[PDB]
């Protein structure tokens, strides 16, 4: 908001400080300021090019007015002549010099004039469209001579007459084109300057920092703090395996997968593939007795939705394009979900949006180098349920729903008997959009840490802003809403945390409690 | 196949016709017999240039083994001599010339030649090096002396006489890839040329199509054979709606979806989103059942997986490929599954293979525009749970396997409560690399027809063939496999029928009985 950015230069320094934002504000603000006296400049001087065509233009249309009522009678007795007058001759020859006649035969020119397409093309004529060779020839033979006149060649045909005024009309019109060139030419620098002052800021706004939440921690990742802990990491009397290993004694995946779709693939088999549909399941039913409203959404979006949650520009490199088409595939059902609404005055009633959306997701993992190569940790299309919240503009519901959000992460896994806990994201960690984040994360013994799941997060009105997403409140004004997502539940990295966690001494791999309806068995058969 | 399909030039020729195929089976077979000839005469000049290179290659390696194996001593002993023999002054003299220091100071010869660095360098020294006017120099200068020679010097320094062993060797060497040099720079065009030919060629034999089976219909669309039909399309005491219209009654999609993703998008709510996931549990359940392998999979695949079914290169313009990538976007799971044993040689008792893959599916949909584009016929993402099979090499495996495929999505759509009719496909419909292909169809009222939703295709060895599909057959000799396919449900498109056969008067939704189970209910419940 320029505005609320000058009026409050100190709280947007804080808050690009504490982000680690690179982001110059007073040269934003003097973006703005320069373009505005850009745009003054290239309005005075569209004027001035305005004033020197207008000034031209109606002699054009009232000789085209006058060839055009020309009766026919007239055009004969021209027409008739096998020895014009000097003075309706020259007419005529101006009218063929003009149209790009190229024979100066007086017997073929006299002819064009009853031409079924001469007016035709005398009305369509443009005089952009007159050379600089013709400019010059109509000067040196015609206009030059007394007798090239209106006035003059009037008094001898009422035919030739309205054609010399015509040609008249033409040749100023094109000098007058060729006088406001030189003025057209830099207005049309200027105005490429301004597009591009216009980009260059419109980049610079699109990088602004919301303010955190004064709770957050301040400094960058390794200000990250645990906040509380639900579980424990198990203890096995034998000797666990990690999921690969698991996987791989029980026949539940498809390592040739690989070969056929390179690295960061996966592809289950047997009754891994059914719990991974379960999983999906089972977490939109949840969502849904939450009073959620389930949608399945495409995984794919053009520009514009990205740019409205903010994942472009800054996350643009996590992001496949589809080529030759203005699509890409989306990493979260959250940018389909933020841009339903875009544009749109919501009434304050349908207030707040509960949405859980399933959308299979993609992520280029490109940066990812090292890290997670192994199993279902990291790949490059997984599937996800996401919890999104669109609320009125309070700190009050926001912090409602943000609290809701994340208790219904943790109440997913407390059926799914899995041990977690809650990490607090510092400021510098939480991206710029965002207010609060907090991070739910799985124990998962073969790395012997805790790795996340969830990705708790209140954004106030900052996506609201960028996605045009605004209501009506109850005293009669359209304000931005705020928003807030949290995964619910994402497949497979989740089955990486229960394969380990729920693995049975003879390698097999224990069903939850609140999957068994879904998978009709407590225990995964080792296929 | 080069032999067998030239063996046979009239089954081929068939072929093409029937399946309504441009090919022109004499060209490819011009290129492949002319490709043979380029392969001679590249066979040949190659081997023309390692006779020349094998002349002065062991006396080159010989020298540089006898620099290796002076003795140490020999070294002290002709650099802490003071003034030598004129015969080792050149020997050494010819060497700081070959290494690009040329001198005539025995002094600075007595400097290099000391050099830690002094053996280690000629014996890395490559004869490439060696410029033309050093050639003519150690020519003109040095073969030219009579005491520049080995044995002549060998014996006054036995240091010196391995070194001029060396120095000749590399000259002659230097020598020989100089007139190689015309002869080595044909074969870069010939072979170029040549892979010019193999791309041509095997571009070419990816267009060769497959006999059809002796009882499909011959001709084009309009030649297929209603073979069976079961259910009827429904009557209602009521006015039917068509399925946009029952989804928009009933608060279950959202068409804000095309103004985020473009148009052919989708987006379900609420119940109706519930039931897509229930409807594909259900199929791999039912597949499961079946004892076909449940599998989930990524969408993607590199471009030899298209290759290796037929969708490459016939159907390119369906596929959407990933910007900045080697992948492509998958429109059936197929692709993935066919792909999985490329390369491998199964062992005859895991025959037959039988997979019921689920995967998101993606189709450009280019040509088809101007139908269905709006509801959910023809999307651009979808989802769907697919069958494919791999067997021995016989037509009594590929017939039973044919039969099961066309059962199970009949038994599903049964299930579905859904009016179908089975088409026999006409030789000219098929595809090209088809032997028998059956759709299945399903009626849609507000259509007024039965709308395709499965495709049951046995292939023989064609996909084989492309993806290298192999298995050892019970006397122990690989042979190519036969492969087969069929849907086993798709989504949205199956909606659209369920919606409009299972509608009520009062405008909502039944359940069919086999998915009551998983809907925890008989009639879907509107927003
Ligand atoms: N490349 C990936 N592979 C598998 N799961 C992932 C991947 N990226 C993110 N996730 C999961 O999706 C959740 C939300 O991710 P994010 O939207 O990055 O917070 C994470 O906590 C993980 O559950
Ligand atoms: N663009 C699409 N949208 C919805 N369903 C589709 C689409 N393309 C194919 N299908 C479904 O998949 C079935 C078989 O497809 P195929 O694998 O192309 O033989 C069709 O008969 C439809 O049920």
């Amino acid at each position: 908001d320029l505005k609320r950015l000058r009026q409050e230069p100190e709280v947007f320094h804080r808050a690009i400080r504490e982000k680690g934002v690179a982001l110059d504000l007073e040269a934003l603000l003097a973006v703005d300021e320069q373009l505005h006296k850009q745009q003054e400049v290239i309005a005075d001087k569209q004027m001035s090019v305005k004033e020197d065509l207008d000034k031209v233009e109606p002699a054009v249309i009232e000789a085209q007015n006058a060839v055009k009522s020309i009766k026919k009678q007239h055009l004969v007795e021209v027409r008739s002549m096998a020895n014009p007058p000097a003075a309706v001759k020259l007419a005529l020859e101006s009218i063929a010099l003009l149209l790009g006649e190229s024979t100066t035969d007086w017997k073929q020119i006299r002819s064009i004039i009853m031409r079924e397409n001469f007016i035709p093309t005398i009305v369509n004529f443009s005089a952009e469209e007159i050379s600089d060779a013709i400019r010059e020839k109509m000067k040196k033979n015609y206009m030059s001579n007394p007798s090239y006149n209106y006035e003059i060649v009037n008094r001898a045909s009422l035919a030739a007459g309205p054609m010399v005024k015509w040609a008249i009309a033409q040749l100023n019109y094109a000098d007058m084109l060729k006088r406001v060139e030189p003025l057209r030419n830099e207005l049309q620098k200027l105005e490429d300057d301004a597009k591009d002052n216009q980009q260059k800021l419109e980049a610079l706004l699109l990088q602004v920092p919301l303010p955190p939440w004064p709770g957050a921690p301040v400094g960058g990742e390794e200000a990250n703090r645990e906040i509380k802990r639900v579980g424990g990491p198990p203890e096995f009397s034998f000797p666990p395996l990690d999921h690969v290993a698991l996987m791989e004694k029980n026949g539940w995946w498809e390592p040739r997968i690989s070969q056929v779709s390179g690295s960061r693939s996966y592809a289950l088999k047997g009754d891994l593939a059914l719990y991974e549909l379960a999983l999906l399941r089972f977490a939109m039913d949840f969502m849904a007795r939450r009073g959620f409203l389930p949608m399945t959404l495409p995984s794919y979006a053009r520009e514009k939705a990205f740019l409205g949650t903010g994942h472009f520009p800054a996350y643009r490199d996590q992001v496949w394009a589809i080529a030759e088409t203005d699509l890409y595939l989306t990493g979260t059902a959250e940018v389909v979900l933020n841009a339903l609404h875009s544009g749109e005055i919501l009434p304050y009633e349908a207030l707040p949006l509960r949405y859980a959306g399933y959308a299979p997701a993609f992520r280029s993992e490109a940066g990812s180098f090292g890290k997670d190569v192994r199993g279902l940790m990291r790949v490059h299309q997984f599937h996800k349920v996401e919890q999104y919240v669109l609320t009125e503009a309070s700190l009050e519901a926001s912090d409602r729903a943000f609290q809701e959000l994340l208790e219904n992460a943790e109440e997913i896994l407390r059926l799914l008997e899995l041990p977690y806990r809650l990490v607090e994201v510092a400021t510098g960690d939480m991206g710029p959009g965002k207010w609060r984040q907090v991070d739910i994360e799985v124990y998962l013994p073969s790395e012997g840490r805790y790795r996340e799941t969830h990705s708790c997060s209140a954004l106030l009105d900052w996506q609201a802003r960028r996605a045009n997403l605004r209501y009506r409140d109850p005293e009669g004004r359209v304000r931005y809403a705020y928003t807030l997502n949290n995964t619910a539940l994402a497949t497979p990295r989740i089955l990486a945390m229960l394969l380990e966690n729920h693995q049975l001494q003879d390698g097999r791999v224990r069903v939850p409690q609140a999957l068994i309806p879904y998978m009709g068995k407590e225990v995964l058969e080792p296929g």
